């Protein structure tokens, strides 16, 4: 219970998005393609160095373009 949760990870990444393009994290659709979240080339590389501070994962592009989704995404971070 002490590991950072799936739950967790998408709050995360809702809260993100949400500051990047004006919106309250819980109307980011996590089912969409992250590349039509209104997210820009900036933001991509701002959040990857977000997601390697608060996981010590440096994600690649291969994984993250083959879990394309908020909610994949997270999954495949935490699992
Ligand atoms: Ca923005
Ligand atoms: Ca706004
Ligand atoms: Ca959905
Ligand atoms: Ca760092
Ligand atoms: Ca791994």
């Amino acid at each position: 219970r002490a590991e950072l949760t799936v739950p967790e990870m998408r709050q995360w990444l809702r809260n993100w998005v949400g500051k990047a393009v004006g919106k309250a994290p819980d109307s980011i659709d996590e089912s969409v393609p992250m590349v039509e979240l209104g997210l820009s080339s900036r933001d991509a590389v701002a959040m990857a160095a977000d997601i390697e501070d608060l996981t010590g994962v440096t994600l690649s592009v291969a994984v993250a373009f083959a879990h394309p989704t908020i909610e994949s995404l997270a999954t495949r971070i935490i699992e």
